[PDB]
């Protein structure tokens, strides 16, 4: 596809505070391509934070060169094939020397600027809290939306409120959770709504 | 806000076979306004169906008077405040002699002209065709959860060795049944792979 070239993350309506389902394409110092979906949390106009466990290829991939893109995408296959195993050779497209997904609706050029571990705990992992700058953003006509999971999680907790025992606590529990991670505050005053109908 | 005025259903970009999370606008003799969620087949470029349950006063004014709205929003708490009560009648605008949703990215309107009742509950397969198809500015996408299907698949992929295959096998199941209901060829195909690799 072809790209129109522009100043920032505002181009691709990414809301600072938001978490956006992407693919991140990474390569090692041979350029062999890797793809994987990685939540990219919007941070500002040209900045974004990734949260990267230990021992993948993204995270190598990374920190051996503090380079990725973030590619926008809303096909169902790729996030499938990213996840199940390796994107065909295929798959990685050239821009200047960063590598992106072919066909991607949306990609932009990261630079890291700051890494951080850190402990996570839910149901104990360390983590990379990678922080980039943003340079080209390049969108085709193709691009709607980047991925965002907090209207769906929404959704979700509305279908089991109409059809409300221990499994549907759990279910608001899970799409509380993902809404706080990824959503903003109409989506969290939405799950509040909601939890305030099920206690009532 | 202003809309532009469209043939049909390919100015949403709604799909044959697939099912968009909408909220139908319906109203009594009065014209009193209903809004509630309702999922919408797409089923050519100007035709639909719903399906509507028992009981429910989108089915009462429905059946009453054959016409409604289909009404396009992202709004988390439109879906939630519509599903949890009423919306205030502030909520509803005019377009010729129907209501719609104050404020949608979308709307179209829709004539019933065929009805048929199913038989534990009372269904009515509803099918109509659009009318004035109404296109804001701050359209992107109609809401599908064939994508959210497959990502949250993935996510209990990547968490498979550390959770109980029960809950696993039941989550996984439940996507499943989604993306069959309201999801494309790649949906169903992503869906199919995931699976598959679980099996394996
Ligand atoms: C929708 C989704 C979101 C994900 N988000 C992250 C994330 O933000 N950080 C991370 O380290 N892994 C994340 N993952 C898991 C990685 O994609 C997964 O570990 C992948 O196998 C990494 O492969 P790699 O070894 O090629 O980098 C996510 C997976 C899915 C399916
Ligand atoms: C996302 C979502 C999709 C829904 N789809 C349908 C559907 O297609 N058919 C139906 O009869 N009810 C559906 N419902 C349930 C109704 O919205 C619910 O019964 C509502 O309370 C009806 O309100 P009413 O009495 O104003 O018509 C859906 C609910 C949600 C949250």
């Amino acid at each position: 596809v072809e790209y129109t070239h522009f100043k920032d993350l505002q181009a691709l309506e990414m809301e600072r505070g938001r978490l956006y389902e992407t693919i991140v394409v990474t390569w090692d110092d041979s350029m062999v391509g890797n793809a994987a979906p990685i939540g990219v949390l919007c941070t500002g106009d040209d900045t974004v934070t990734l949260y990267l466990y230990q021992g993948t290829r993204t995270v190598e991939n990374v920190l051996n060169n503090g380079r990725f893109t973030v590619n926008v995408t809303l096909d169902p296959l790729i996030f499938t094939d990213s996840t199940l195993g390796d994107l065909e050779e295929d798959m990685f497209s050239h821009y200047r020397d960063f590598l992106h997904l072919r066909g991607a609706d949306a990609f932009f050029t990261a630079e890291v600027v700051s890494v951080k571990k850190l402990v996570k705990r839910d149901r104990e992992s360390e983590l990379h809290v990678v922080k980039a700058r943003a340079g080209d953003v390049m969108r085709a006509e193709s691009f709607r939306m980047a991925l965002n999971r907090g209207i769906y999680a929404v959704i979700e907790s509305l279908i089991a409120y109409t059809r409300a025992p221990l499994v549907l606590r759990e279910r608001i529990a899970e799409m509380n959770r993902v809404a706080r991670k990824v959503g903003g505050p109409r989506e969290k005053e939405a799950m509040r709504r909601i939890i305030q109908a099920l206690e009532s």
